[PDB]
């Protein structure tokens, strides 16, 4: 009735997660079922099935609810400037409009999260400091940044019971991809410091909507579906969930080819 | 229409918590209002008020669900024994069953967490060693606890818009209560040691139901209430929730007294 760190890691090993990889994952913790230490178990299955080579790693974005307050240039209004809690990298909750794991990931000892804090990652693991050291504050999912390392490194993705749209990666596949009216997101994010308090503006492609006009809101999941109908990555349960394991490189390239297919020249 | 952390610390002010103070808090965090910072606002501003010569604590427990297994003796059958996840202070998840705030508080840097596992405490500045150092793991709501700590160093409770009857110091009252006919909880415990896991197994007044027989479930809640009935402690506004404070020697005492008037001789 309880599913166990054990049985999870044999549920993994079965979909195809490898010792040594790089694993990010998206996770629906609901729907594994009824586990003996909660989220915590499926962070200890995955660095069992990985070993001391491989690395977890988790999109934590930033628990930044001042976004409500700010202009038409994307900064603060001096009024509420001293009152938004700075980014801390250390001390920041990720995000957890997708579930607890990346907060639990993020909280686990050993644990490094990256510098851009919309786009930070949460790495644990052989490759933590490369996979969250300078990570580029403007265009956050493109060039250098994690998701390029987890695919430049070979990395995987698993899709742990959660909808199939929550799958970062594609990000990275929307910032790469060359197709015309892309939109454009900017704001100002305070940083902690060692001396106090340093503003600074972010600017990136929008990652709140398909990056173009005329896609639905949950358009990812239609690629995802494609990728997986053309014959490529893995399907099938991690303990009661329905999971899907992906190549992060091949569904990246897949994603850009999507987009430069319907859209662009 | 946002509480920041400087109009919580002025909630907090008026309410009386004051510089200084090791204050054991239980909140609501939904009925606090739209907080910049979620739980960690909370967190934030009750330091501001103590400062660094006060202490923040709240009631972690611990989230150990495989107490659905044991037999008749509290122990686990040995089909299970190498699954349950052992006690790690450091660790292990505090429960949620009451809110996010304890873990919140838990995963704050520079918190500390008691060695007894269902009833750890984390605590947080200037007294947190000695809060949380040498918890007797039977009987941990009695002599020497944690709790018998915050009343002998002349701590408060503040209930943040929590329900009255999730006030765990009455739970110290209630095993100093010098009545009849209290119940007792048995149950083995894994812990992690630096050898490897060591159970144990735990004898304590059982804290899962009234101490004795013929009280309601939630009769804490009356027992707060009459307490604030008879002019002590003190109610207010923390940012959109309503509070209550108490000092933790007296709602000790009269948790006690109130215990041994309908019971015992
Ligand atoms: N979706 C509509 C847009 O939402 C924007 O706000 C959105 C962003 O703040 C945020 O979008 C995040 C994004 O920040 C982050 N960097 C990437 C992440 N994939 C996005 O996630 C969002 O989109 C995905 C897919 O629909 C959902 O699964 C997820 O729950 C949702 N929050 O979540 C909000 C809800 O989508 C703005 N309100 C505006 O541009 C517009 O209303
Ligand atoms: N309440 C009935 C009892 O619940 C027991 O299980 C209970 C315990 O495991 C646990 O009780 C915890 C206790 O562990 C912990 N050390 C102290 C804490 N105050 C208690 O909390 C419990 O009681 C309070 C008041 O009703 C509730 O506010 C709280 O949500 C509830 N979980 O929560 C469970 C639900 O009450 C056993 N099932 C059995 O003895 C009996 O069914």
């Amino acid at each position: 009735s309880f599913a166990t760190r054990t049985s999870l890691a044999a549920d993994l090993a079965a979909l195809g997660l490898a010792w040594g990889d790089a694993i990010m994952v998206h996770a629906a913790v609901s729907r594994v079922g009824r586990l003996l230490d909660g989220p915590d178990t499926i962070i200890a299955a995955l660095r069992d099935t990985v070993g001391p080579g491989g690395t977890v790693l988790a999109y934590a974005d930033w628990e930044a609810r001042y976004e409500d307050l700010v202009d038409d240039a994307g900064r603060v209004p001096p009024e509420w400037r001293e009152h938004v809690p700075p980014f801390d990298p250390q001390r920041s909750r990720a995000i957890r409009d997708n579930g607890v794991l990346p907060e639990f990931l993020r909280t686990t000892p050993g644990t490094l999260r990256s510098g851009n804090p919309g786009a930070s990652l949460v790495a644990l693991g052989a490759k933590a400091e490369w996979f969250t050291a300078d990570h580029p504050l403007d265009y956050g999912y493109g060039e250098g940044s994690p998701l390029a390392k987890l695919v430049e490194a070979g990395g995987k993705v698993l899709m742990l019971g959660a909808p199939l749209d929550t799958l970062t990666l594609l990000h990275h596949a929307e910032h790469l991809a060359d197709i015309p009216g892309k939109r454009i997101k900017r704001i100002e994010v305070p940083f902690a410091t060692p001396t106090g308090t340093q503003w600074r503006m972010i600017e990136e492609f929008d990652t709140g909507d398909p990056i173009v006009a005329g896609l639905a809101e949950d358009y990812f999941a239609g690629i995802v579906t494609e990728f997986l109908a053309s014959g490529q990555g893995r399907q099938g349960l991690i303990g009661a969930a329905p999971s899907v394991l992906v190549d992060a490189a091949a569904i990246t390239a897949f994603g850009v080819t999507w987009l430069e297919k319907r859209f662009g020249t």
